[PDB]
DNA sequence: CGCGAATATATATTCGCG
DNA sequence: CGCGAATATATATTCGCG
């Protein structure tokens, strides 16, 4: 349902894929991550991934480097209270996205005869 | 005309093949 | 060492929305 990535989208500031990126650092927790390994666990491709990462870093949900041993690839860093501001944003869209499945329903319930 | 997404082209580095 | 592919990054064009 596209009206529900559409209110994800105006409501959070971030997208539908840019919540489901914070979704699986939320499932994995640890301290670094590869931008190839992103795309591997989401299968939007490299410039999309690379947009979503520069959108949330600037909106601070993680630091971003090129690596310590070699200057292309990638280091996306987790630190504790982007954990818990990620873990935060997970409850907050879920309660949300209750809330616009609960608004949608009764919407339906309108048509109350037949 | 202007914003943003899909797509192609170009920059820079490290890797694998030769 | 040199060519080409893969990684992250960034710019520009064509298209759809506004």
């Amino acid at each position: 349902m596209d009206k529900l990535k559409s209110l994800i989208k105006k409501e959070f500031s971030i997208s539908f894929e840019e919540f489901a990126v914070l979704t699986y650092i939320s499932e994995n927790k640890e301290k670094e991550y590869y931008l190839k390994d992103i795309i591997n666990h989401l299968n939007y491709k490299q410039p999309q991934v690379v947009k979503a990462v520069k959108i949330l870093s600037q909106e601070d949900y993680f630091d971003k480097k090129r690596n310590e041993h070699d200057q292309r690839t990638v280091l996306i860093l987790v630190n504790a209270q982007q954990r818990k501001k990620i873990e935060s944003l997970l409850s907050r869209v879920n309660k949300r996205i209750t809330e616009a499945n609960n608004e949608i329903e009764l919407l339906e319930h309108h048509h109350h005869h037949h």
